[PDB]
């Protein structure tokens, strides 16, 4: 019915939100899932968080992206508090102000990623290339492994992704027929459920 993970919390904060589990009968686990329903995040007091993978995942699978103040206000109150009334508004990276988590919390079958094959191509830092893999995926992606593997023809859309940042790869159209963009293509896209025009991440390539 009901199970949560956090991001971005203290021991002490941790501690807190268990106490919360445990009172409201609600399940507690260390990772995100499937089944995962809720994603709790230290915001600052207008609702604003760090981007954590949890926080990518959880827009993704059009989770509950809920404040600390949930829990903490909630516990003042021992009652459970309008979910509806903490929602996360934004991150550092995207503005405080742009509410992805609620967009895609409704926009389940609208997804941003719908029509795409998406080859997320070398070495990534800072996130497991298969948790991309699967959040690009919850987005109604098609993945593909292999710059050769994309599916020819039309109607169709593929795109490789890269993290250039982490590039030790203008070459890559030389080898398909794709365009090439920036993992904050991706990341910024599912912060704001909102797919961006590649204009801005798209890599030159070389003939
Ligand atoms: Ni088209």
């Amino acid at each position: 019915r009901m199970s949560m993970v956090v991001s971005d919390l203290t021991p002490e904060e941790f501690m807190l939100v268990y106490k919360f589990a445990r009172k409201h009968h609600i399940t507690l686990t260390n990772l995100i899932t499937e089944e995962t329903t809720h994603v709790v995040m230290k915001t600052d007091a207008e609702f604003v968080c760090e981007r954590t993978l949890k926080y990518f995942l959880g827009i993704a699978g059009g989770k509950w992206v809920v404040s600390y103040f949930w829990v903490t206000q909630s516990i003042k109150e021992r009652k459970m508090l309008n979910e509806h009334d903490f929602e996360v508004r934004g991150d550092v990276v995207n503005g405080r102000n742009h509410q992805g988590p609620k967009r895609a919390r409704e926009s389940q079958d609208r997804k941003i990623f719908r029509g795409l094959e998406i080859c997320c191509y070398g070495p990534f830092t800072n996130m497991p290339t298969d948790q991309l893999e699967w959040m690009v995926q919850l987005c109604g992606a098609s993945v593909v492994k292999e710059l050769s593997s994309f599916t020819l023809g039309t109607g169709v859309h593929p795109i490789v992704v890269v993290q250039p940042d982490a590039w030790t790869f203008h070459a890559i159209g030389q080898m398909c027929e794709a365009p090439v963009v920036t993992r904050e293509w991706v990341l910024d896209s599912v912060a704001l459920y909102q797919c961006q025009e590649l204009d801005t991440y798209l890599i030159p390539q070389i003939p």
